[PDB]
């Protein structure tokens, strides 16, 4: 398989590239920036292949700044943009726009933020079909979310399901409904009082924050996330996992909207888009997050 | 970590051994037989180190035929017995009787049938704490039931968690309750109604039977689930695996029984007994197979 | 990948099927025997299928009879035989004979002892290139002679490379001069005048025999060298390894002969044969064991 | 185990500590920077915490700037500096001086450069065993020396045992007499006469600097080494790799000089320094190296 990374130069496109170089789906990672960065990505290409030796790994990298050097990438991770979604809306549409006319079969991930507003815009400027374009969403948001309640019960963390769907925002969602322990509900299980799941959810909603005025912004924890959803695509995993991914009413007829959604991810991207049942205060919350993530996609396709 | 395998010369022994070794978490396997049987325990040793060798891996490999061989083991598996009750009783009483006086600290786990049965009697013969004496019971049933689940959703395994609870025989009860796929609720999954939980149940009880009658016994499956079950444990991982494990009234006040039941293992055995709540049907099958399971508790106590 | 095991009714074949449906490259397994055995073949798939539940690994099991059921596959693993080279001569004539008029892209590896006899009896019965009919040879010799030395200097396993080549038997010999621990040949490394070469190369020898009249033959380790020869090729990972090939004269010119040699191995069987340099004393013990495998493969070949 | 990483608000602090928290081994990562930078380091603790909640792996992370918070680790990796020796022989002793007093049995792991030369300061302000003291040194230089000739033959990458040793610098000493490929000396080895040794040294030797130019430095292939490097000693491994120690006669009788060395490394740090026999040659080019290092070091202690 082959992977592009757009926006390698920065620190989630490097960081991504180099953990993307481990796996052993990932034959080839082609690192791509400005023509103007194009010696920064030498410098990083070294960099990687030094790890590779250490870690007994192979991979080939490659560079480039042209549309050629990435278009017939097998998936194609847009890292590149501004750390609002006027500016970076733009970016994708100059890396993205025509893409399926080249590989029609390509799979694109988008990391940048907005991300659910800007794989909208992806997804129509690039042409693919619409389950072969996503972001990364709330993956992380709901990986975080499962550590919490993993460690509060006191079990392994794949004893843990939960998810966090809507926006990768302050309207983010918590399903508890579909939340188990070993398969039990977790309203039945014993202890379940005693976590406080709104504390718990301010803790995933801030951390983003406060990362960014310390250490600037999330290097580590998005390039791993980045790590998941690309093996389990190339992989063919079929795992049920929490993407920004375009709706087309499997969710209370909600269309026209991409947002973080629950997706039975593989090779062939978004296969299904899980219809969950939602309580009264979720769905509430859910459309609540639709309606803001619709106002800004309406902002972003008016400035391209 | 030691592990003893008592009836090592066996089928399920045997292969037991072999792939205990495997583990990063054991360094020590003790091979232990009657002494008539030690001979054929010296041929076994160099098999499994010849596979160690190919595999990479380290272990020390040792023979005994004695108490002092096995009772200072962290774990000792019982896999000794004739492949029904009575005869299989003594041999228990034989091997385990008294061991808490020498080693207060050791972990049973009975394999021989009838497990749930024989977990009594292990623990009571040997003294040990409730929570140190387990046995394999309904693990491997729960986990091809698992593999069934995640076929009919064309689901990734790690996405379906369930349950058998009960006997490990005919009155086998699964908790669809606490069946989910990706924390949802399996009722409320899309495509449930097709699934034949009734035809799939039988082939999880009947699967011994045919394996019994044509290759004589089930050996590779069996053992991998030890495997399972010694790697949780020593690695304290804390998973609920569904073991043979004695009730004291948390499910439904039902207790002096060792039956299968959700249970957290860890370094310490059985943590806690999960109380999970069960529907009208489900409680009246577990109540059904527990009345049988106390009732042949009852021939096999007479017996010793 | 489908590999195909012949014997999966026996000791080595059921126990290399089970741990060769755990390797990710391998997608199914078919299991073949006399058609007297179906029977018994079910409940080794019904066996091996709950260890993969175990595990949570997949494949797929199939059971066959017949060419057809075989010829097709990836690899061919030959375990079938009576546990001598006149009667297992003519089984290896029966299954592979024209294997290369279907399949010419096969792969075929002979467990059956003599190996190395049988090896070159596949390659002229099959009619496949010499490249793709090898046997196990003396690649578990080499392993376990490799772990003695790591012990002996207290070294990682991995830092050990050495080799047996010659015949799977009496006249096997080790190869010193390509000894290495570290890179250092083994020679200068310190306390290897300590290394008591006759009494290592006596263990590994007579293993086999010692293993027989106790636990009855080989089944673990043979097993799990199956699995290091068939995931080597299938995964196309060059490594040098020490199996049965035809020599063309690589190694002092001999020629017309199956024996165990050094093979950089890939998914297109023997790429090369290395052409090791010996020393007077092992070149003279490599030609003392050729002449001991060619006259017993012209006794063979007589057989049909 | 718990590993202090000072200086981890830099390139190779935060990332080292990201991969070694993923490390089964290592329970505890500590963050040590100066008190200005704390607050940076409470944003990296939360992003490191993030990949692991992605990578489904667990880790505690502190957070410390003073002495008392990593004197009692089990390895402390110095990764704080400028990215010459006068100014960084400074930083060595504030943070290392006196270690041995509260923790004897720590080991340090310097990584600042020079390393060869910060190593034998570190070992004098500490008061520690000598085999308790080392350095990254010539550990990737070999590992990146080592893919390249195994490309050359296109055999597996664990097939190639080869090492540099000498000064991490212009002096490094390449040992082809102790360089093999599947056991067999690389000078025998087929196609060796058309691999350009002069090539791969530069190569490596330069790939420093031009990383430096348009990266700006080093940070995953040298983050990597030090995860190799903790976890083959946390895991007792017993692995030869060239690390900087303190010679006492074991090569050539040079002593009293920390340079590039091959090392058995265990739990206790160096068990012993390999004793290698060189050539003409390669003894020549590792005495001019001694004299470099032994010179800086001379700079360096007069610094205090
Ligand atoms: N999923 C999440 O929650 C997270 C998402 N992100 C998103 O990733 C994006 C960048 O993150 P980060 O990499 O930390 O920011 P950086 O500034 O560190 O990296 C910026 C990248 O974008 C490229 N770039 C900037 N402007 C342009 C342009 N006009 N045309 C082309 N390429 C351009 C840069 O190339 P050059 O080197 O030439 O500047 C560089 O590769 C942001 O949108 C951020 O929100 C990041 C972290 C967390
Ligand atoms: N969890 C499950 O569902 C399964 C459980 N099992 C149980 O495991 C037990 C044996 O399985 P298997 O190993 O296949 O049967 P085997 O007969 O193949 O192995 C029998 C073992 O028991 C030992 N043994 C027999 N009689 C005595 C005795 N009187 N005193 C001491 N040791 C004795 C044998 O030693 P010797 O070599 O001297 O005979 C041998 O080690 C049975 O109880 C069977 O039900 C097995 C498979 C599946
Ligand atoms: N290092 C090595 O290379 C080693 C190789 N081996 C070899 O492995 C082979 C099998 O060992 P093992 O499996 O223990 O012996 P088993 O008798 O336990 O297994 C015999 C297998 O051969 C099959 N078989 C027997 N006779 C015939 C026949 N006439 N035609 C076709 N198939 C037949 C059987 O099938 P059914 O049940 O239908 O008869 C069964 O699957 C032996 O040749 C042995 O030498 C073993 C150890 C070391
Ligand atoms: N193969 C090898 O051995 C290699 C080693 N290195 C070495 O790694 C070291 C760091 O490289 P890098 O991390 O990229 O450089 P950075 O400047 O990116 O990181 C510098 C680190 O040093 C700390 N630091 C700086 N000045 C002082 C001081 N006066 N007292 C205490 N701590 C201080 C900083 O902490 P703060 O943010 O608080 O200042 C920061 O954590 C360099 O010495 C470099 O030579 C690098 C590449 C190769
Ligand atoms: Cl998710
Ligand atoms: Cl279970
Ligand atoms: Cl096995
Ligand atoms: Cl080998
Ligand atoms: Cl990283
Ligand atoms: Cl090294
Ligand atoms: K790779
Ligand atoms: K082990
Ligand atoms: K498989
Ligand atoms: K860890």
């Amino acid at each position: 398989s082959k992977v592009a990374v757009i926006g390698a130069t920065g620190r989630v496109g490097s960081t991504a590239a180099a953990r993307l170089a481990l796996l052993d789906c990932v034959n080839e990672v082609t690192l791509i920036a400005r023509p103007k960065s194009v010696d920064k990505l030498r410098g990083l290409r070294r960099d990687i292949l030094h790890s590779l030796a250490a870690a007994q790994k192979d991979a080939e990298i490659t560079i480039g700044c042209e549309r050629d050097d990435y278009v017939d990438a097998d998936v194609i991770v847009m890292t590149a943009g501004i750390p609002l979604t006027k500016d970076n809306a733009a970016i994708i549409k100059k890396y993205l726009e025509g893409v399926a006319e080249e590989n029609p079969e390509a799979i694109v991930l988008v990391v940048t933020n907005p991300v659910d507003v800007l794989t909208y815009v992806a997804l129509k400027v690039s042409g693919l079909p619409k389950n072969r374009v996503i972001g990364s969403g709330t993956h992380l948001d709901s990986m975080r979310f499962k550590v919490l309640i993993a460690k509060h019960f006191n079990v392994h963390m794949s004893e843990v399901h939960t998810r966090i769907i809507g926006e990768h925002g302050d309207t983010m969602v918590p399903v508890i409904s579909s939340t188990s322990v070993g398969g039990i509900p977790v309203t039945r299980m014993p202890g379940w009082e005693d976590f406080d799941v709104e504390e718990a959810v301010r803790e995933v909603k801030e951390a983003g924050q406060r990362i960014i005025e310390t250490w600037g912004g999330t290097q580590f924890g998005i390039a791993q996330a980045i790590t998941n959803l690309v093996r389990t695509i190339l992989q063919d995993e079929r795992r049920v996992l929490t993407v920004s991914a375009y709706l087309d009413g499997e969710i209370d007829g909600i269309r026209d909207v991409c947002i973080g959604v629950p997706a039975r991810l593989g090779r062939e991207g978004v296969l299904e888009i899980v219809p969950i049942e939602l309580e009264e205060d979720e769905m509430r919350a859910f459309r609540r997050s639709v309606k803001v993530v619709k106002e800004a996609t309406r902002e972003a396709m008016e400035a391209i």
